[PDB]
């Protein structure tokens, strides 16, 4: 049985004690990794393949161009179509149109978007092989414009990429495919190699290792970005008297079987809530999955919580701030403007999160660990940078150029003053 | 003088290397700031106090305060009508950024949605080593203002004589709390906490080697933070023309040669009929001449001149460079923008030096340095955001929606994601 806790029962030191997650050092395990593969390049890399992988490559940088189409059950590729589309549809939604401000006149300010020119998707290929990541990531790369996209994905036993992998790298425009992964891919991006194109930023879940491989070379002079830590999957679910015990089980479960390294949390929010149902569920449920596990390995460190009301609920979740939300109570569109931290929400009773995880539009790639507390998912933006652009006229330098220097003064740097006090000196005469 | 190249000269490898920063190698900076950092985690206040008088040759007891503590300060209205005006541009520019919150509903009863939600506290570094910037203060907390971070803390050493003009801009974009400390030692007293220092989400703002390499070390930490960027050693690159007045290029490169020694200027001439040697006597004339000239040929002495063919290869070197700040003062400089891919921030024209951007256009100085602008955006109020996305199904919606995903889950071998569509659309069933 899940182990429970009343919120009004606990100390400070308690409750901030649930902000602590499962898994962990990792550093340690892949700097050398890393360095080998900026040093050694491609061998390094199919070494570390052979290694982990148990897979034996010699071509680990494909084109995506050169590949044929592959051939799919046509119902996973209508399945991955109305996914595509709902993705495309809610990243495309996301531009902004770029006006410009004019609060003084003859000062011209504004934003321009322009499209990081190469980018590294990383798709997870471990314990499970996740193409839906292929849509998170490479659609609004798509809609962004970035020139070059490296998906990197660990090839399967035989030597081959995951077919439906490939459908959606075409369809989103990918134009190479790394044959590789964990901290070998991610440092194979970062660096460059001999085959695979250096990329300006890195992108996408992993486990521990691939995601403290994305945060060191970060540090690097790689001269590399990243999204932002998106490990191992967290859900928490909010469930009044209102929510049926099964789909409140059925929606922990839906998480916790991704990994030993998950977290799940049910906060019950009020009276009249059959805790022993929801639990009955989830054991009755979990025994008949075929990853039961690692699900139940992953419920070793969930908790359910009560809270007095939903304010309190929502209180918590805020404090705890979960990669998923699910807010299963009546009304759960209400209390939108409360949620504070949670990568991505699902409201009310029919809004499991594996619309979510797989084609509801939003994006999967999400912060864990807490990391919902300062970053967002993936969207369009995380594929963009914003450049601002000035252009004063005579009339506008004349109104403002006298208040600069005024503040470089202040400052003490007197350069500063002098490239606009030599422009006004010129427009005198 | 200036180092002159020309780019039809140049191997692959030698044009690469123009990229290149006089900044330290990042393991190096590391190997000085780690043990301030892991000192001030482990020790709190005092072992920033001992590294304030160590730095900056202050002793200090009360190193932070709760600006609604602190008195309004009284600045010259010269002064005060100045950073105003500052203040009021700067708001404008950043409050226009808000996007509106639109649904989408691509099918029938499938909701998604995107909200902003401010990060609860946020650090904000205002630098005071060679040169106290309040014009910082305003670029970092305005954005803060407007996204509404109910915590903000900001960073500044005190001087050896707080200055009055950054509290004042403190106060006047609703800074909560005021650390009075510096350098790697004030970025570990946000990222952690201290016993007076509020633990903050995420750090904001320019500086030295030092406090860039102790940002970046610190998004890596057990802290749990995060960072905008590295805004290290300011950069201009400066592409002009024929048309061009050489003593006005001189002037805009020595203005932010002047921040320090570590800063790096560059100038692309573009095609034909440039003056080189006017450029290059107005920059030794001019630089003489200033307080900080020192300062400015340090800098001068990492930065270097580059001749164009065209407007096109200037624009493509620039980009490979990625400056921090770019200022094209160019015949119709407003008609290449579209070929400008990166740059933190760009000047267009003849009368936009990069200055009127320091300080009171209304843009944001706090921009990414070191070829960081290849992938980073300067500050703006996004930065002060995070985005929830949201969604809601209906019945209708799920049963449309639903088999779709089941099918997705099946592919990845993910049985539980299915059943908790499956089990939903049982009972609709029944
Ligand atoms: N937050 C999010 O956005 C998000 C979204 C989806 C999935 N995820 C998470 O991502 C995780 C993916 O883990 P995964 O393994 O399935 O995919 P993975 O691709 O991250 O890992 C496979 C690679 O990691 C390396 N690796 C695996 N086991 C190793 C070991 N013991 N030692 C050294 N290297 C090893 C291998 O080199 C291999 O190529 C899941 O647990 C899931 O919960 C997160
Ligand atoms: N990119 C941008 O957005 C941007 C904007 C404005 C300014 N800047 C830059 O900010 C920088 C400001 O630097 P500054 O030094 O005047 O002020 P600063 O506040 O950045 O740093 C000064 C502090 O560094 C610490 N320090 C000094 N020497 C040290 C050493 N040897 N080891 C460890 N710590 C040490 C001290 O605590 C001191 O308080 C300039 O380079 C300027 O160009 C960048
Ligand atoms: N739930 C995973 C995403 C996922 C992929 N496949 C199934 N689920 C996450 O967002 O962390
Ligand atoms: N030039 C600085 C900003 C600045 C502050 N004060 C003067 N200038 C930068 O953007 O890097
Ligand atoms: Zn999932
Ligand atoms: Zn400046």
């Amino acid at each position: 049985p899940i182990k429970t806790y009343h919120l009004s029962n606990l100390t400070q030191t308690e409750l901030l004690s649930l902000k602590s997650r499962p898994r962990i050092s990792v550093f340690d395990i892949v700097n050398p990794i890393v360095d080998d593969v900026h040093a050694h390049g491609d061998a390094a890399v199919k070494q570390y393949t052979s290694k982990f992988d148990k897979v034996d490559l010699e071509n680990i940088v494909e084109l995506v161009s050169d590949l044929p189409d592959p051939v799919l059950d046509p119902a996973i590729k209508e399945a991955f179509d109305v996914a595509y589309s709902n993705i495309y549809a809610f990243h495309a939604a996301q531009k902004s149109p770029e006006k410009s401000v004019e609060n003084m006149k003859g000062v011209q300010c504004k934003r321009v978007a322009r499209s990081i020119n190469s980018v590294g998707l990383y798709v997870p290929g471990g314990t499970a092989v996740l193409p839906s990541t292929a849509l998170m990531l490479a659609v609004p790369a798509q809609i962004a414009g970035c020139k070059t996209i490296v998906l990197a994905n660990p090839p399967t036993r035989d030597g081959t990429t995951c077919k439906e992998v490939l459908y959606c790298a075409k369809k989103a425009g990918v134009t190479h495919l790394l044959k590789a992964g964990g901290a070998q891919a991610i440092s194979a991006m970062a660096w460059g190699t001999e085959t695979c194109p250096k990329v300006e930023k890195i992108f996408g879940p992993g486990n521990q290792y691939v995601t403290a491989a994305k945060m060191i070379l970060q540090n690097s002079e790689a001269m590399v970005s990243i999204d932002m830590p998106a490990g191992p999957s967290e859900v928490l679910v909010i469930a009044d008297k209102h929510a049926i015990p099964s789909h409140v089980a059925a929606d922990l479960l839906s998480q916790a079987e991704h990994g030993p390294d998950s977290q799940v949390v049910l906060v019950i929010a009020g009276d009249g809530v059959d805790q022993n149902a929801i639990q009955e569920e989830v054991s009755k449920q979990c025994q008949s999955l075929p990853r039961g596990e690692f699900a139940a390995k992953a419920l070793s460190h969930s908790f359910i919580v009560h809270a007095r009301d939903m304010l309190e609920a929502i209180t918590f979740s805020n404090m705890y701030a979960p990669e998923h939300l699910i807010i299963n109570v009546k009304d759960a569109e209400k209390w939108e403007s409360f949620i504070e931290n949670a990568g991505s929400v699902f409201l009310g009773s029919w809004t499991p999160e594996s619309v979510g995880d797989y084609a509801s539009g939003t994006n999967h790639v999400l912060p864990t660990y807490g990391y919902a507390r300062m970053y967002s998912g993936v969207s369009l933006d995380s594929f963009l940078k914003y450049i601002t652009v000035q252009s004063l006229t005579e009339e506008g330098l004349r109104k403002l150029g006298p208040y600069v220097e005024t503040m470089a003064e202040v400052e003490g740097l007197e350069a500063h003053k002098r490239a606009v006090t030599l422009r006004l000196q010129d427009i005198e005469a």
